[PDB]
């Protein structure tokens, strides 16, 4: 009854979809990375802390690269052009049930829905008006 | 134009959270609930130029302990009772419109239902 | 594999208390029930080499206080509604399995139903 | 009604029971040992006090020997090959009612109970995975 | 999951030697035999990236000899002598699944069964 | 004699990679792929007193990636990149042909397909 499984990072309708697979636990911090070399892999990292008395906070990362071929000293190597970072921290009250927790996902799911400013804006490269 | 209200929470038609446009000083786009400040959902985004190579999105979510609460009444402390997200999105300059798309699939498939992360958080559990 | 759930108060079989597994950061064992971080039980449960002769385990565990408790409420202060229970166990390298075995016989005999000490504990009371 | 009484510490079913009956009261620690020599029997001791102004603390002390005899000096002496510790620590509020002390008495034996992960890992020498 | 018990020794069904995983501090993964810890077989592993293009492996694995001590009357289980294997491996990040892949095989055909160093260990010997 | 040929990488009749002795210079055996020297696989064996009472092995294995390089027009048969392998075994002097023979079996199941380090290691993950 693991939840250290593998999940669909990037749905694109069943083909071309980008999954990640649970290859680190070291030092408390769960990794994710997709079936690629570690140059050009996608990267998901979770770890949940006790930050101050009352308060627990979970810090997420997500790294989305853009794959490229590379040409150094005559030899073509797989590398990333580029990699865009996601950084998530979330504190919750050690007094919140699983009812709070179920509403903070609820809340989070449906701030990034298909539809919704803040998608757009980022899906548009522009901001907010 | 994008600056309008949206369902944060869907609970299925009957009991969706709705937030709508409530600021713009300073260009950042917020969004509240219809409640007092202290018990309302606050969404907030803004786009900058962090690097010269980068570009910097910056999303926070206000979401209250809605368990055993008082509408409308003066809850105390407030940590007790406000749960904080963070969310920092580094887009390189080079990234088209194909490639932000991509990128949402993929914060879109980090938090969808089953995926490990969701079920850890609603679970007020860790990676096991 | 032995990281599953179990019943950590049995109450023949009406208002068990069960505790699923929830955090194996570390290396570390947890287990939770399905409560809030500040009114569930929680148990932890960790073994590593204390000397060069010795392992030690480390076990955790928290009640909650259920008497006159509001469920999914803030009851502050944490110190008056929590019971903290640190217990350490040293074994010698050169114990077996059944020494092992023999050592969990003491440990479930020290506070088996109608012994002094659990007797103590239940009543608010020493020894006398 | 005193309850400072003699109780089975390991139950072997009948037969070689391991009890402990009291010994000491010195200094307001209660105390246990076996019926053999203090080099090979076992002790169980419990004190309680008001660790702060609003709560209690319990210590209860196990010691569980590995009996051998010894050859010092050319005579044989019934010693401790090695000896195992357990030391607990219960905090427990002053607002907690009998109820609630009944509850945390509960929780602590169901969680050595046979079948049970902590158990049955140190029965056998492994951690919990 | 692949911190879960697996065999080391295998000696067809009968006398196999199974290691558990016993600890997980610090990053390095530990895996114990059952029975008395004096003589106990340990596997340890560890990655980390040692330079900013290389990923290293480190393994080791510690095989005890069976024996008992007797001294002064007392007989306790230790092991005579240990044989200490330690191994390095070290992965480019440039290195795809499938060169991962022939690495592990490269690595299982130098130890397979009529091959020159694992015939030159289980003999005692050398290259000749 | 045990300083011959034999395959590296099975490949299952077809494309297997084949290594043959090149030198023993200074109690140092030394295999090599054929084909260009720099696009080859090189192995390295020897064995050495450490101690009064140990033996040492030391095992080098070098896998290439097989590139080819142009610079100003000219064409070299080159390795992108090598991957390096290094063993270091240690056995007592009273250990017996027995004792080797255990030793490496439980190198080759360390290694064998299925388990912990070798499917880490062609994953190009570490251990989860």
């Amino acid at each position: 009854a693991s939840n250290f499984t593998q999940f669909v990072l990037v749905d694109n309708g069943g083909t071309g979809d980008v999954t990640v697979a649970p290859s680190n636990f070291a030092n408390g911090v769960a990794e994710w990375i997709s079936s690629n070399s570690r140059s050009q892999a996608y990267k998901v990292t979770c770890s949940v802390r006790q930050s101050s008395a009352q308060n627990r906070k979970y810090t997420i990362k997500v790294e989305v690269p853009k794959v490229a071929t590379q040409t150094v000293g005559g030899v073509e190597l797989p590398v990333a052009a580029w990699r865009s970072y996601l950084n998530m921290e979330l504190t919750i009250p050690i007094f919140a049930t699983n009812s709070d927790c179920e509403l903070i996902v609820k809340a989070m799911q449906g701030l990034l829905k298909d539809g919704n400013p803040i998608p757009s804006a980022i899906a548009a490269n522009s901001g907010i008006y």
